[PDB]
């Protein structure tokens, strides 16, 4: 798998040992051959379990969610939007000779981007790549191998709070995850299962990295998780249910972004879920509830579109840019290096991303029109239609200069207000207070 001018996709089936048995193997040879080796962990979640798995090893953890170190340490291990973030920024990033990508299937923009970037220097002969993920980009095959057999059922499933008509969902004795297409609708059915006396956790993108303590430290009934639980999530349960929904960010116009669905998830993607159960070999018959059938739904994802405004800002060689992953390339239209920034106007795009906490897309649209990054007169100047509205009514913050204005941003992405702490937070940083 290591020698050079090589990516290998390694695709064992979900529970086969990726991260707790092959991962070790792979880190103690290119520690042997001497191999400048990066670990990407798509959590902070999952970083935690790799030092675990890597306990003794000497590797750099990049990661404040591990408490360990040498120095003299030539594997590192960070987050895979830490890697790409650091591309982006003056910060230099070793060309490292070995890039192994846990749980490589991972859709987030960043992710997408270091996909392309590493693969662009795979291509170019310059290093070796291990991906690892059950669910390559490009399988459909919704249902492959476990450590147990699983019973795989097709049935309506709520989406709404219920009363009747679904006495398999509360009959059920064990531990369920549930997984929905959103927040909001996660919180209705929490509030539902709640309601009905069972104990719920419920787990998103926001907050993943804190409440997925809570599914080991309290008794829980119900997991109700979007699909962050897709990547590396794992979950002592034996029934995972599944709307088989999500949402699709799309790109309207070139102006604007909607929340498109819900619609059938990817193959990919209902592998993953119903990969959360028969991981045990000791214990058969866990069960696989499913709402709906699969579809190629990341073809036009705005994701895709983010991740090219990534990889077009990470400098790999003269006036080069890096493609996407060959087997992902297609699901977005778009000309290589037309979202280049200037160096100042790159600046704002990544403080934009990071700091200000907005989407790719929306950075990109607020950066490349020059506007600085503590400007925010673009949040009130938008037409009518681009009105947020909270609890009905349009929505209002005090500006930096104490002015009470109506949320009205010049371009209209909705996943600053999808939900209430999306809102919040889109409300603070209108009103300058990040």
């Amino acid at each position: 798998m290591l020698k050079k001018k090589q990516l290998t996709v390694l695709d064992l089936h979900p529970g086969a040992g990726k991260t707790r048995r092959v991962l070790p193997e792979i880190v103690r040879e290119a520690i042997k051959k001497r191999l400048r080796t990066v670990i990407l962990a798509p959590t902070r979640v999952v970083a935690a379990e790799m030092e675990e798995a890597l306990r003794g090893l000497p590797v750099r953890y990049m990661t404040t969610a591990v408490n360990v170190h040498s120095g003299t340490e030539i594997v590192d291990l960070m987050c895979h939007a830490t890697f790409t973030s650091r591309l982006l920024q003056p910060i230099r990033v070793p060309n490292y000779n070995l890039n192994i990508m846990d749980e490589a299937h991972f859709t987030d923009p960043s992710s997408i981007a270091a996909r392309g970037y590493i693969s662009t220097r795979v291509e170019m002969g310059e290093a070796a790549a291990i991906f690892m993920t059950a669910t390559p980009p490009g399988t459909r095959d919704a249902f492959p191998d476990s450590n147990s057999p699983i019973m795989d059922t097709e049935v309506e499933v709520p989406e709404r709070a219920w009363s009747s008509g679904f006495d398999w969902v509360t009959d059920h004795s064990g531990k369920t995850v549930w997984f929905v297409p959103s927040v909001r609708n996660g919180n209705e059915i929490a509030a539902c299962l709640t309601k009905a006396g069972k104990r719920v956790i419920q787990l998103s993108r926001k907050t993943f990295e804190t409440e997925f303590q809570k599914t080991k430290n309290q008794e829980w009934d119900f997991v109700i998780t979007t699909d962050i639980s897709e990547m590396g999530a794992n979950f002592k349960a034996d029934r995972v249910i599944d709307s088989r929904r999500c949402l699709k960010p799309v790109i309207l116009d070139g102006e604007r972004v909607i929340l498109a669905g819900p619609m059938p998830v990817t193959h990919a993607s209902a592998a993953q879920r119903r990969g959360r159960i028969g991981r045990n070999p000791n214990k058969p018959g866990d069960e696989y509830m499913y709402g709906g059938g699969c579809a190629e739904t990341d073809e036009g994802h705005a994701h895709w579109l983010e991740a090219r405004m990534l990889l077009d800002n990470i400098y790999l060689q003269d006036g080069l840019i890096a493609s996407l992953y060959r087997p992902e390339a297609d699901k977005v239209a778009a000309i290589e290096g037309e979202f280049k920034l200037r160096t100042e106007q790159r600046k704002t795009f990544v403080e934009l991303m990071k700091r200000g906490d907005l989407p790719v897309w929306l950075a990109y649209q607020v950066a490349s029109a020059g506007i600085t990054y503590t400007d925010r007169r673009w949040c009130f100047d938008g037409t009518t239609n681009n009105t947020i509205m909270e609890d009905s009514v349009p929505a209002e913050v005090w500006t930096k200069y104490g002015e009470k204005r109506v949320l009205k941003p010049r371009w209209m992405d909705a996943r600053v207000c999808s939900d209430h702490a999306a809102l919040k937070s889109f409300k603070e940083f209108a009103a300058g207070k990040r």
